[PDB]
């Protein structure tokens, strides 16, 4: 038993990370088949980023102004194009380590693993959630841009995130691999408002189920509630409203533990209104919202990938 | 910026995980060069584990009596030996994916990444600390034994942990790769007392430095203290005593932030006596002790591997 925030094994993604240099800027790119994907602000200096005209800056560049290096292998750039906020660099060679892969646009509240990289080399791997306001709370230093987020399904890598920027507030924003930002953000160094962030209610509930499965039960009370009654308490505490779709997704956890979903919502409502009174749940003194119901089931059955 | 509990990239280790079956028991093994390492209780039935005589049970087995599978290709077992609590199964072929590697015995309070595996296939990766009482708080289901813990230094994998068992209390115990248990535990299914666990003081201070580096500063108070006075408060809250060696290890973090170590100990001592009063540090409502000073420097400096 036990419950840990677990990232996916990063091997399949490590073999796809390359270094992209344009002028003085170096960042990470993703090499799949014969295309390298990277943030388009690789073509910007630190001064361009204040107000960049990406179409005009890209026109000043040719294929040989893009230095792409995979480990110690230099790749030959034979074409370049801009798709929304990503650059696609066509190279001479197909990546021999290309895994089975998909490009996916995930929804707020879904989670993914981030392979943080610098200069095309992997630094570490951790799990993240796309917040309801479409930011993430990562660990990204200078040079991390182009680091990617992903999920793995047996042998297929679903790429869902590419890192582009840190907002002045210290949170992180990026795109899917078609180059469309999550949220209202733009790849410009300016003040950018993230909306109010809220707690992913269905994720907290799944984590309470994981706690029950692991023997933590002190928070189980003798109340229940209704969906509408819970959502009144949800909006006071900046929690996302619970829908019937979320109740349905929690069905299997309900079935395994024998605790009805609206009964778990009554325990959650008393945790929100009374706090935790110095207690902990699964080693945490806060309510955790970074596990999806599918994450909880995965960790609890021990699914493998290879 | 930002600070996350980060695991090492697991690619080099994924290529070494194999499946070891002996009779009805299946667990994970580690294939390095022409040797497969796995827990010796793979040779036990579920009933043998109550009082196993490993020498007698191993004698009933021959080289062909061990099924080693790497992905879908089977290996040729040409020798077997027991070294303390691990089995060394000599196979015909050297693992072509063998990384540069060392076997190391770590100290309490040091950290490592765990590649959780089932049936020889990787399931997930997370960072763990060896507790002062020589347990770890992992996530390990049935079939997870033989999962390994490791650190990476550029290109060399330092293997430090092999998972062997879950104690009845739900915490986890295992060996180094010479088969010597960490702590007073044995590979027998019986009640086994872990000692009192204490908090890794030097790790908490490193994490407080990481918090300051990342902009969290409210806990900086304007008192100081001495080493003996801090250790008086440390022992009341089940913290491990701080030594001069620990002060020295924190030196570079001290130098970067301009905060002397004993001033950081005064902020910690008031955090222990007053709690956090509903505040958080790096998103946590508890004091974190799973980052070593070297972990903090690595993450804040962006060191990369391979």
């Amino acid at each position: 038993s036990g419950f840990r925030k677990m990232a996916f094994p990063s091997g399949k993604v490590e073999g796809c990370m390359v270094q992209v240099t344009c002028g003085t800027t170096t960042l990470n790119g993703l090499w799949l088949d014969d295309v390298v994907y990277c943030p388009r602000h690789v073509i910007c200096t630190s001064e361009d980023m204040l107000n960049p005209n990406y179409e005009d800056l890209l026109i000043r560049k040719s294929n040989h102004n893009f230095l792409v290096q995979a480990g110690n292998v230099q790749l030959r750039v034979i074409g370049h194009s801009m798709q929304n906020c990503v650059l696609k660099l066509k190279v001479d060679t197909a990546n021999p380590k290309t895994p089975k892969y998909k490009f996916v646009r995930i929804q707020p509240g879904q989670t993914f693993s981030v392979l943080a990289c610098y200069n095309g080399s992997p630094s570490g791997v951790y799990q993240c959630a796309m917040r309801p306001n479409f930011t993430i709370k990562g660990s990204f230093l200078n040079g991390s841009c182009g680091s990617v987020g992903f999920n793995i399904d047996y042998d297929c890598v679903s790429f869902c995130y590419m890192h582009h920027m840190e907002l002045p507030t210290g949170v992180h924003a990026g795109t899917d691999l078609e180059g469309n930002f999550y949220g209202p953000f733009v790849d410009r160094q300016t003040a950018q408002a993230a909306g109010t962030d809220t707690t992913i209610t269905v994720n907290v509930l799944a984590w309470l189920y994981a706690a029950v499965i692991n023997g933590d039960r002190w928070f189980l009370n003798r109340f229940t509630t209704t969906l509408n009654d819970f959502n009144l308490v949800a909006m006071k505490y900046n929690y996302e409203p619970l829908t019937q779709d979320h109740v349905d997704i929690l069905g299997p956890l309900s079935a395994q533990t024998g605790i009805a979903v609206l009964d778990m919502c009554a325990s959650l409502k008393e945790l929100l209104q009374n706090g935790m009174n110095g207690r902990t749940i699964l080693g945490s003194a806060l309510l955790e919202d970074e596990f999806t119901p599918f994450d909880v089931v995965r960790q609890c059955s021990g699914v493998t990938f290879q």
